[PDB]
């Protein structure tokens, strides 16, 4: 409780109850402007809501821009009601979704899939402005109607992007949902291979493999030892080259391509 919630086009079973007004919450159906996020408990209010309001696309600017896909830095400080608003939608479908209401200490980076439409919400992660003890992720969500499309990929990646560029390695904070945690483990395989194929008869360390793709050190062992490709050299965890799969892999890639990719070349800002 809540049950069902109706997003632009989409009706949507939620997974979880997310804490809002006592009020909206009890409602079989929760009714929700997929541009403004804003809960209204009835389909009348809805039609109503969707004639005056001029949002068609979330409060913020284009961090990246590439062809129908978009990435808003919604800065929680700035524009703090949509901000709590994506927190309420999150908790729906994201189980360990703790914070909803101190939302101005972070980040909010928001994937689009743009039509005439506007600009429709795919899903999110968000980052905390200052961790010391640097999770590049606190948050990931895609809308199931976008779960498995490689969305989640793309955000994975533009998360790791934004982290590496900044001299240090990152990680998503633990506990993560089991979506959070497969599409993760996807990533790391291929982003390992593709990486080992352009190093290709280059010997590389795990420190520097993680340097090239800001992907934590223990994150990089324990997914090299599910490709069957880790050891030992005395204090030094080691990458055991199967270079037939690092070939098969590209080739399979060259084939499939991807759908949603990171350009680093379309993002509007980068750091140093
Ligand atoms: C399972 O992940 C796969 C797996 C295979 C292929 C594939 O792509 C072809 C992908 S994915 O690349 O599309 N990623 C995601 N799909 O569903 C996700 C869901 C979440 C979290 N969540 C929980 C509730 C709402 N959201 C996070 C995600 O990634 C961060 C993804
Ligand atoms: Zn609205």
């Amino acid at each position: 409780c809540p049950s069902v919630i109706e997003f632009g086009k989409y009706e949507i079973h939620t997974w979880y109850s997310s804490p809002y007004p006592q009020e909206y919450s009890r409602l079989p159906k929760l009714y929700l402007c997929e541009f403004c996020l804003k809960y209204m408990k009835s389909r009348t209010i809805l039609q109503q809501h969707m004639k005056k309001c001029g949002w068609f696309h979330p409060p913020a600017n284009e961090i990246y821009r590439k062809n129908n896909i978009s990435v808003f830095e919604v800065d929680g400080n700035v524009s703090t009601i949509y901000c709590q608003n994506l927190c309420l939608l999150a908790k729906l479908f994201l189980d360990h979704k703790t914070l909803y209401y101190d939302v101005e200490p972070f980040l909010f980076y928001v994937l689009t899939q743009n039509d005439v439409k506007g600009c429709h919400l795919v899903g999110y992660f968000s980052k905390e402005k200052h961790c010391q003890q640097k999770y590049n992720v606190s948050c990931i969500m895609i809308l199931p109607q976008y779960q498995r499309k490689g969305y989640g990929r793309f955000l994975i990646d533009f998360s790791y992007l934004l982290s590496k560029r900044e001299g240090q390695a990152g990680s998503p904070e633990k506990p993560l949902s089991d979506l959070g945690r497969l599409s993760y483990m996807a990533y790391w395989k291929s982003v390992i291979l593709e990486c080992l194929y352009h190093q290709n008869d280059k010997q590389i360390s795990i420190k520097k493999l993680s340097k090239l793709t800001g992907i934590c050190p223990q994150d990089i062992t324990s997914t090299l030892h599910h490709l069957r490709m880790l050891d030992f050299r005395s204090d030094q965890f080691v990458i055991i080259r199967r270079e037939k799969l690092i070939q098969d892999h590209m080739a399979k890639l060259q084939l499939n391509l991807r759908p949603v990719d990171v350009d680093p070349e379309c993002l509007r800002w980068t750091p140093v």
